[PDB]
């Protein structure tokens, strides 16, 4: 069973291409050892990120939109403690 | 009920970027009326794209890659087949 | 030795930028070594047109559409290699 | 300046930063639009990561600590034109 990544976004905040971009750099890092990534086009300035429920990053909370290696990081530590990114 | 669209493409085939840019314009046309759009990383030659299961393409049964239009118009003929995209 | 340019002239109203910045993409992953940039130049009604420094390779009209991943990359092959 | 900006974002082919420079590209051009002239993505070598408007550098990885967010990036881009 290999973990399942959201990407809640608000869709009339243009924020379609960000979600996307970030769903692209999640796959392109964690490939072989994660089950999806969804895109779930939301409401109301929800930016929000989730592994398997837990959530890794959310706007409000986190002071906005994540970098790709902070995103990163935040899934490796939830998935894969031990790799060593770079 | 807003459909739940699954992409599965094979990740050694180099696909992502053609799944991700599929993805992005399903999203773009039918924002509110997808529940959400999922990227499957698969294998072995793998591409598919489903709309609460049932298969709307796969790479060997229709013959390669959908374009944008064929894309959309699969999905709005099993969504609601007199929903005008005028496009 | 001066590395080929590449344009994607893309209609902005027609909301063609995804596939226009999705095909630059599958440029630049595929020939990121042998070309010098792939410019994406937001344009009027109804052109989608590429061009490999000034030689056209697809235009909407004239090739019935847009193109498969293959048949771009393919049409970049035979021209720069 | 009197013509449309020309914008180029110059990334690290062998660091994997085509997704986040292509990605770049759409948002400015989502935003922009035919205010654009054009974005041109340009690979390069040795972890550069560089975005120019019309030649002038308003963003450069080591100088401005890594990466821009859209709502910076954008800024620098309305601030010129």
């Amino acid at each position: 069973t290999k973990p399942r990544i959201a990407i809640r976004y608000c869709t009339q905040c243009n924020w379609l291409l960000r979600a996307g971009w970030m769903a692209q750099e999640i796959l392109q890092t964690f490939a072989s050892d994660i089950g999806e990534v969804s895109l779930i086009p939301s409401t109301g300035g929800l930016f929000e990120i989730t592994v398997d429920g837990t959530i890794i990053w959310e706007r409000k909370r986190d002071g906005g939109f994540p970098g790709p290696k902070e995103l990163k990081q935040r899934i490796r530590d939830l998935i894969d403690p031990e790799r060593d990114l770079g």
